[PDB]
Parts: C-alpha cells; sequence; structure tokens
C-alpha cells in the first residue's frame, strides 16, 4: 500500500521528459494535488502543470496517451521547505507580477535557488484549494518532524 504510491510516484515521473534532481520515489511518499494554473514570467501568462507531493512542488508544461509517451515536460522543482508562498490580493500589479493584473493568485519565492514567481488559478475556490493543500503540506511535514523529536524516549 506504501509500495503501491512509489510505483505510481515512479510511474507518473517517468510520463516527464526533461526530468532534473533526485527521483520522487526517493524523497516523496504521495502526490498531494495537482492542477493547471498560469505561471507568470517577463511578457508571459502561460498555462502550467503543478504537482504538490509531500516535501515537493513541480511545475511543467503540458503535452497535448500520448505518441512519444511523455505527457510533461519538466520545467522546475521547489523543495517545500525553502517554498515561501505568500497571498497577493485581487487587482495588485506589481514588479512581483512581472505587471501584470493578480486575480485569485498568489506568489512563490524559492529560497535555495533565489527565483520567485506568481500563480494564478482560475476561480477563488480552486486558489482555496491551492492554498489549503499547500498549508496541509506544511502542516504535516512540521508535524512529521516534531512529532520525530517529541518521540525521542518511545
Ligand atoms: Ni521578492
Amino acid at each position: 500500500g506504501e509500495f503501491e504510491k512509489l510505483e505510481a510516484l515512479e510511474q507518473l515521473q517517468s510520463h516527464i521528459e526533461g526530468w532534473e534532481g533526485s527521483n520522487l520515489t526517493d524523497i516523496c511518499t504521495q502526490l498531494l494535488l495537482q492542477g493547471t494554473l498560469l505561471k507568470i514570467s517577463a511578457g508571459n501568462i502561460q498555462e502550467r502543470a503543478f504537482f504538490l507531493f509531500d516535501n515537493l512542488l513541480v511545475y511543467c508544461k503540458r503535452k497535448s496517451k500520448s505518441i512519444n509517451g511523455s505527457l510533461y515536460i519538466f520545467r522546475g522543482r521547489i523543495n517545500t521547505e525553502v517554498m515561501e508562498v505568500e497571498n497577493v490580493e485581487d487587482g495588485t500589479a506589481d514588479y512581483h507580477s512581472n505587471g501584470y493584473t493578480v486575480t485569485n493568485g498568489w506568489k512563490i519565492h524559492n529560497t535555495a535557488k533565489n527565483k520567485w514567481f506568481v500563480c494564478m488559478a482560475k476561480t477563488a475556490e480552486e486558489k482555496q484549494k491551492w492554498l489549503d493543500a499547500i498549508i496541509r503540506e506544511r502542516e504535516q511535514r512540521e508535524s512529521l518532524k516534531l512529532g520525530m523529536e517529541r518521540d525521542a524516549y518511545v
């Protein structure tokens, strides 16, 4: 049942061409949420596939069963320990959003690479889904770590 999840992670990763860094089965145990979001960079709002696992966020370009087997092209990853997430209020337009107007969005800084971007969901409910999952992943990760220091004598 634990191993079955690892096998699913391995399957997913095999559909992502251009994978960089450690394997999903080395650092993750499950996929918590996946979905399409708009990612903002200079002169680009681009649709990207986002995947939140325990310990890792990954974003990819979606390829339109594929002919060659791969369904996504790797774009980036963030260890959730170095991922700083902040809310963006609707209507905000500033240098963090590359001059674009944000609705149903949020900002992510990756402090391992000193890179940032803004994400937008299509609806408020979808933003709340993403934020809730981001909070749950952090809470669980902090709950594990601490639990394992509080379980020092057991
Ligand atoms: Ni900043």
